[PDB]
């Protein structure tokens, strides 16, 4: 008797424990959800990782730069959920930006921009084309979002990425309503992943760590509620909320997991 | 073990059965929660109406304009839900305009426009101030809103209320987030309550009657997934969403429970 | 041969030297523009002050809340500036909030609040309504604004008149098209005004100092181009913009002088 | 004694008599304005239709796509200037999406939306590494953009390329800002190009065609001083008032040119 119970959704995104994804599947599997994954290259240690999830659930393989990976995938699903069932739900929590994008702005070159925006934005309609045939009606597909609306240091081509993610979204909900399907986006605060920490830590440089640093504590600050960056249940809270059936009105739109920060000025 | 679960929440502005309060209530109760209501002026009328709710709740009587009534009842509440007990959620469905204000835009007098932005903005905050000393940390504060982001005919002074509220809002949240309380609105479609049926009907003119007429049509075909000007249940389950634990994050916000219509242009 | 070279144009608010509208009413008499002023109780003050623009205005009497003074502003308009000769622009650089409504945000009463949206607000359609009638096609009204879209500390129902302000203009502009008329506004940042110096020095207390103080040190950080609010003429510049025929295609907006600030995070 | 009178500005985008970059030089050439221009692929078609331009200007081979042509660009443009002369202006009037892009969302592969926001988004951010070392203090960027904000039926990932560009506007800005230069947008609405007719007339199928005419209807309708989708002179002129020195405190920024209809639900 949970939030999702005897919901089929599919979770992609899961690297580490760190990954906001982990904790999406997490709070689902608590919530009563039969979960489908989906990782990308580094498959033995995703299983590894996955392992520590309270329940047992499929791994499969996508890269969403592979056209095959994404035209086998329904199959693939269907195939592991059981003939007949289809998914109520689908997570994207897939994002990359080469370390040029996010190095001056100008400096990044196309090629490393196309494939981040590829893996970023147009993604989201890749995994939306191969699954909404296979959703059932009342369905939800909910993406990793951050707040574009104005630029920040050291995000640069990844904040581009966003507001081209936003976007695609409000498309993919014109689509997903044919199939009865939700299809929205959580816009979450700065959440300390491996990949966030690694670039706090000063790996992408000095000034893009004390940028990080900064857009850290001043979102502590402007969030009423506050913000703890070393928190993402918050944020798979939020996703969940979106995967049930609490959220029936709201399709294209952006909810804000970022402790109320974008709201406030100061 | 339903959404709400053991939570004592407070829920203004029922008068109908038609009245998008109603709604929030009947599933609420639904939901587990043990309810305190209030009503203004017509308390005989709305006990009538609040019987047919699943379970019986205290009915308040409350008048935003009323300063002793704000003054009493928090005082009224505890004595409703028991000493030593706290509001673990706050419904504001309150709205008004006078006749003036919803003829031409220029011919409404400021006395109607304050008497208006005092009953559908002002009294967010003063229900706020009153409620807050007597909510427990995890609350929710609603409030009941139409995105207000573009001018559209008829609505004309409820639409500049409705900007001010969304504003009131942003502030509360400030206050709401020292007692570890959230604060957000709902923005909702179009909803045929007993005063929106009415104005299509001709009661504010021909000219008020067909633009409502052409803003319900518009709504259902911008809609991805469409939207029943006629259930207001999509609605009622967004801000039980809001009144439960699975939005921990948000705060100062609007989610708009419009069937998607705010984020596709036709 | 200047920006608005033979336009007539009414301006309001000047008050000091520091006025925003002062530096309005300068940089287009500087441009060939013909000026009739509104000024409110302290008359021979703003005759001395407006003494010091670079040509004599007539000054009129002018109280928003007066509904005397707006029934008779048409003509005591036409008689300053000669019969069967129109205005070409109105500029509006009004606003106020009691004390309490800028003492923490639930203390400030209704009486104060509704003061403060009838001068703030409210008279941005009061001045449309007498105006229009004697505007020219192509004329253009301004107004005077600050981005109320996140809340700040300090200016608490000051915010809250900006946001219905802006509400305002979206159905003035709806109005003011009919006439030909573009109805827009202006968004500034913090310009040191009178009031703005004394409240940052303590006037409304040291918190609300302290707060402006960040806020005014923030704007410059965040805008791209820099921010002086020591500086009201690029604000001038902009309305002037707007008075001007080169931007033909912009009503119920909103135009930033800003320095670029509201378009980014830090 | 015109609007841009001795200013030294670069214009992009011209390849008919029906482009905006047509009219934008036009304007800006009857304003006093030295122009130097760039073209793409059909150079000779080019000549021919600048050469209707109310005065001569060099024009300049520049494929966005050609690494060699943005390098050698600053060296080109100051060859053709003059030696010790800067530019005080730059207009991006680029943009460009496969025909899969513009078929269902779903159906266009990345290669064709890669290549659309390359040209339409990444570009601007290309035009302005380039060119920011050869323009003055007090220059300005303009982009040509149109409202992203929610989704419309045929456009599809040429809208997805306008969210990135308004992104894109936004860190250029930030750069462009060091040199003491203005970065904005221009948000037009439809205007009858000769790319514009040929889809409104069946090029891109019927159901393209049916829906960019209810657009361009819905458009007129919206705007409160009314919209000419035959006319891009107040589009032109916007763009000038942006390259002038009127607009001092704007940057990062989107002035709308839309005939107010972003500030209209309908
Ligand atoms: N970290 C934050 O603070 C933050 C805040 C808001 C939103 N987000 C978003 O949340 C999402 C997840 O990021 P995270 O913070 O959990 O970090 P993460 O590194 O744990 O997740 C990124 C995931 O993308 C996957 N991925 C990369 N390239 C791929 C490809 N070609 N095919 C398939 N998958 C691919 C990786 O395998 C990884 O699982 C991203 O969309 C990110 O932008 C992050
Ligand atoms: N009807 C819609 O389509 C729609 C859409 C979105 C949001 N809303 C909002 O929802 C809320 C409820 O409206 P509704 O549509 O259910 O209509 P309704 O008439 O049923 O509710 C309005 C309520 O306000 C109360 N009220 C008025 N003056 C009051 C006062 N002085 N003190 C206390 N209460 C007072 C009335 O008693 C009534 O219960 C309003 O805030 C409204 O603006 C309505
Ligand atoms: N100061 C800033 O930093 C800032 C920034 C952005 C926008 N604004 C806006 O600019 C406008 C002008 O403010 P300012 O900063 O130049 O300060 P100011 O004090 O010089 O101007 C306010 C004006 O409002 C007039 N006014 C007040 N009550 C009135 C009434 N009843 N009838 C008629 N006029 C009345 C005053 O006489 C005065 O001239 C206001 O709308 C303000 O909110 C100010
Ligand atoms: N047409 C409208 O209604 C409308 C409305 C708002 C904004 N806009 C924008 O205005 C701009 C100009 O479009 P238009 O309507 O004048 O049409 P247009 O076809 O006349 O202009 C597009 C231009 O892009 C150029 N271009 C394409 N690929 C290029 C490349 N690889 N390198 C360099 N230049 C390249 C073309 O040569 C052409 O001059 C575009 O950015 C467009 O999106 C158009
Ligand atoms: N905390 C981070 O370092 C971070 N990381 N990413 C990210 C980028 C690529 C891949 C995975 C996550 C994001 O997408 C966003 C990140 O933090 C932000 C940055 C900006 C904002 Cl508004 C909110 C959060
Ligand atoms: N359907 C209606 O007639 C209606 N009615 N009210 C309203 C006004 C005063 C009191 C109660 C409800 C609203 O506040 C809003 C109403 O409908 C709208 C109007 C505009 C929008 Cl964007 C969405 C819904
Ligand atoms: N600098 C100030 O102190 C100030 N003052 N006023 C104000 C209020 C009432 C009457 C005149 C001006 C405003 O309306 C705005 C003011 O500064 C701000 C405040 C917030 C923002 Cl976003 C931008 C500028
Ligand atoms: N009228 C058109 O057909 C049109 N064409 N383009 C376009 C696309 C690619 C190259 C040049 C112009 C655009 O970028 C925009 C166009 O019209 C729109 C479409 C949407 C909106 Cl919100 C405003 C204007």
């Amino acid at each position: 008797t949970g939030l999702l119970d005897g919901k089929r959704i599919l979770v992609s995104g899961i690297i580490t424990d760190s990954s906001i994804a982990f904790h999406i599947a997490r709070v689902a599997q608590e919530e009563g959800a039969q979960l489908v994954l989906t990782g990308f290259d580094r498959l033995r240690l995703i299983q590894r990782i996955t392992d520590r999830l309270p329940a047992k659930a499929p791994l499969l393989e996508l890269d969403v730069q592979n056209e095959e990976h994404l035209a086998s995938l329904a199959g693939r699903v269907t195939e592991a959920i059981g003939a007949g069932n289809k998914l109520d739900g689908v997570v994207h929590s897939i994002g990359f930006m080469p370390q040029t994008g996010m190095n001056p702005f100008f400096d990044a070159p196309y090629a490393d921009v196309s494939k981040g925006i590829h893996i970023s934005a147009y993604s989201y309609a890749s995994m939306a084309k191969a699954l909404l045939p296979i959703m059932n009606p009342g369905g939800s597909i909910v993406g990793m979002d951050f707040d574009p609306s104005r630029a920040m240091p050291a995000y640069n081509w990844m904040t581009v990425a966003k507001s081209a993610l936003e976007s695609v979204n409000r498309f993919v909900a014109r689509e997903a309503g044919k199939y009865g399907v939700r299809s929205n986006l959580v816009a979450a605060g700065p959440i300390r992943t491996l990949a966030m920490s690694a670039i706090v830590g000063g790996a992408l440089g000095e000034e893009a760590g004390a940028q990080i640093q900064l857009l850290e504590e001043g979102w502590d600050q402007r969030a009423p509620i506050g913000w703890n960056m070393k928190d993402a249940t918050p944020v798979a809270k939020t996703v969940c909320a979106l995967l049930s059936d609490w959220l029936p009105a709201t399709t294209g739109d952006i909810i804000y997991a970022d402790g109320g920060a974008h709201t406030q000025l100061l």
